[PDB]
DNA sequence: GGCTACAGGACTC
DNA sequence: TCATGAGTCCTGTAGCC
């Protein structure tokens, strides 16, 4: 099998980019302002201009401000790079019908039967950058290998704006030699645990006992990780439904009183509602952010879906739990809906 | 023993 | 006054057959 991986480059800075020429050469900084106070809030995403400085997706505004005090600061227009999005997606798949959507700006193509081997491939690489290019003036970068987690990171490995095959060579190699950290799935926790354990590359997993394994990083993520070792890894490419639908918004200051929390529980049910747009759930969950930043919930299954109305006057009784069961302040409320009809 | 629902954990974009 | 917002998959625990 033959996987063509396509991630966008530093993508809602791009697109505001695209839309504002005069924007390029200068770092911008996308942010997610939450409306406490003036520049709380973080930022979802800048451009390498900004990223060379250490401004990047996940930090406050305010620090950002702190290292780069005259990049440019946009809020956040999602709407607006879905609908790019969107676009460019139409656009991949014309180049395969098994095309499955990761993300808003990635999607792995399976080419196995479009191209006979990776020259061709690559080929096809570089046609489809050059279409997306032509038609959105969007750059991406491209990875292409055996299966969905190598053409990731042979894209982590070329972005921005470049092109990687990883052919059945360098997969042994890369086995071997890349940092277990940079495999897909594996974040700080689970990186610190197997670093603990001596595991520092993916053929490490095979020597130790998978008991251990197992008993550190849970069964799922053991297997994940020594399939890949093993280079039996196969994922098929599948399109993807969409699971679940929410809202969770920030509230001006802390509570756990219940009439001050109720319209921020009742705007993010309404907008929540609004992009369910036609999908029934059966199931809702209140989830609230505690002032040190935990997250708790409470949430019901219903064997009917659920109204508006039901919405709002259940999500009162699973705050209504949350409140009687936690002592803490909540920082932010919302709500997620899920089991669809 | 293992399925199911619920709540928390971890990860990715 | 650091700390967004959205969505997915896995796991521990407890009920139940
Ligand atoms: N922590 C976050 N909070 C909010 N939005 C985020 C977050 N991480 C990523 N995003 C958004 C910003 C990006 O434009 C988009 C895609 O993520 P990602 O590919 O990892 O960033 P990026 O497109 O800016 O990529 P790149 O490093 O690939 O050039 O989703
Ligand atoms: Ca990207
Ligand atoms: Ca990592
Ligand atoms: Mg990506």
């Amino acid at each position: 099998m033959i996987v063509l991986f396509v991630d966008f480059d530093y993508f809602y800075a791009q697109v505001e980019e695209v839309l504002n020429p005069s924007l390029k050469g200068k770092p911008v900084v996308v942010c997610v302002f939450s409306g406490r106070f003036e520049d709380s809030g973080a930022v979802a995403t800048a451009n390498y201009e900004a990223r060379k400085f250490g401004v990047k997706a996940g930090i406050p505004i305010v620090e950002a401000k702190k290292i780069l005090p005259n990049a440019v600061y946009l809020p956040m227009r999602k709407e607006v790079y879905q609908q790019v999005s969107s676009r460019i997606m139409n656009l991949l798949r014309e180049y395969s019908e098994k095309i499955e959507i990761a993300s808003i700006d990635e999607a792995y193509l399976d080419i196995s039967d479009k191209v006979r081997d990776y020259r061709e491939a690559y080929n096809l690489g570089l046609e489809i950058k050059n279409k997306i290019l032509e038609k959105e003036k969007i750059t991406v970068t491209v990875g292409i290998s055996k299966n969905k987690v190598f053409a990731k990171i042979a894209a982590d490995m070329a972005k921005p704006n470049g092109i990687k095959v990883i052919d059945d060579e360098e997969v042994k190699r890369l086995i071997r030699e890349l940092d277990i950290a940079d495999v897909p799935g594996i974040g700080n926790i689970t990186a610190e645990k197997l670093k603990k354990l001596g595991i520092n590359k993916l053929v490490d997993t095979l020597s130790i006992e998978f008991d251990k394994l197992k008993g550190m990083i849970g069964e799922a993520k053991a297997k994940y990780l020594i399939s890949l070792a093993r280079d039996e890894y196969n994922e098929p490419i599948r399109t993807r439904v969409r699971k679940s639908i929410g809202r969770i918004v920030t509230m001006k200051r802390n509570s756990r009183n219940l009439e001050e929390i109720k319209p921020y529980l009742f705007r993010a049910i309404e907008e929540s509602y609004y992009k369910l747009d036609k999908r029934i759930p059966k199931a809702i969950h209140v989830v609230a952010v505690t002032e040190d930043l935990d997250i708790v919930s409470r949430g019901r299954t219903f064997p009917h879906g659920i109204s508006k109305e039901t919405a709002y006057s259940e999500s009162v009784k699973l705050l209504q739990k949350i409140l009687e069961e936690d002592e803490r302040k909540i920082r932010r409320i919302g709500v997620r809906f899920s089991k669809f009809i």
